[PDB]
């Protein structure tokens, strides 16, 4: 059992579709207040998880920086073959995770942006997601 932890920064990011090219474009921006896992010098290797919900097939992750607890990624992905239309039915699954070698899987937090609703129309919005203990109760 336990009791008692803060932490899960914020995590930033914003949407586009390449509407000249009929694409998605999720960009995955810098993470802020990100907890340390490493006990060396007070930081850790973090890294954002991109996933395509629900399909969840177009995998790709953001850099895994080194040593920081706001590491700044500012990546970014396209694809091809969405209707856009189904981009309503789409979600941008940011996994908050940390790497540091001996394979660590240790998940900070899970974000989620449903798409469906969205309006990328207009052009490319900014947006942030609050990092917590799994979508449960919050």
């Amino acid at each position: 059992g336990s009791s008692g932890s803060s932490g899960l920064g914020t995590l930033f990011f914003s949407l586009e579709y390449n509407f000249e090219r009929k694409a998605f474009v999720v960009n995955i921006k810098e993470a802020r207040g990100l907890p340390a896992m490493d006990e060396q010098s007070m930081t850790s290797d973090p890294y954002i998880k991109m996933t395509i919900l629900p399909e969840k097939k177009h995998k790709v992750k953001t850099r895994v920086l080194r040593k920081t607890l706001d590491p700044a990624f500012d990546e970014t992905f396209t694809f091809y073959g969405i209707p856009y239309t189904q981009i309503q039915e789409l979600a941008l699954h940011f996994t908050i995770l940390s790497f540091d070698r001996f394979s660590r899987d240790d998940i900070i937090g899970e974000v989620l942006i449903p798409l469906s609703g969205i309006e990328l129309s207009e052009g490319k919005m900014l947006m942030n997601r609050e990092i917590i203990s799994g979508p449960s109760s919050g």
